[PDB]
């Protein structure tokens, strides 16, 4: 495992950008998460963090902003399964993040951080990425 | 086998909003299209009329207003075949919309119209549906 991916956003992201992300959640898996991030320094704020938790049988939202962790939301159930295939749409809208999993709508995250801030995508934890795109 | 296919949009659609529509190109088809209508009655306007032509090898997009068509753009090409399946992102943003083909952006239509005045998604024509599914 133990190498995240990172994808740079050199126009940033406005409301229409959609990054769809296809992979496969290992038989094993515990947890795995997408951060939408404000640059490239290690403690840098995230914009949205992502994170279904298979161990617990849920997935987590929340931002970090100056080092520290916002309110936890969470959505219905855990859309993923191990050893299953996935595709996720990650969408910008004006008032949030739309986070689709499969053909449905699973979570909307209205904004905390300001859209503008958001310069690059990193995908960790335990997932077989297949492919990042930004569209 | 086939069907003209509505999707209501009764609260509009905005930016950060995806159109997905996967289907098959059927063997014989001459042409099919994906319509973002301003209403129901027949002859709407058209925010987007986006109409790839098997029979003529070429992808049109164009607008409808207050009863009249504008001037067509087309995109380079045309990446459907008969007999192939396809997905197409249709994605709304502030200033148009962006389709995307199979991994591959493929055109940009600005914004003729308004995004607000869209009420329906209409697909018809030489196409058999998969699904439509609106985000």
């Amino acid at each position: 495992s133990n190498v995240p991916h990172k994808s740079s956003l050199p126009e940033g992201i406005r409301p229409g950008t959609v990054l769809r992300i296809r992979g496969l959640v290992p038989p094993n898996a515990s947890r795995f998460h997408v951060n939408l991030l404000c640059g490239e320094e290690q403690g840098s704020d995230a914009a949205l963090h992502f994170n279904p938790r298979l161990d617990t049988s849920e997935v987590v939202f929340n931002s970090k902003e100056q080092g520290s962790w916002g309110r936890e939301e969470r959505g219905p159930g855990v859309p993923f399964q191990r050893g299953q295939p996935f595709e996720v749409l990650i969408i910008a809208s004006d008032d949030g993040f739309k986070a689709v999993v499969g053909d449905a709508q699973y979570h909307h995250f209205r904004h905390r951080l300001p859209l503008a801030r958001v310069r690059l995508v990193e995908v960790g934890g335990d997932v077989q990425l297949d492919s990042v795109r930004i569209f």
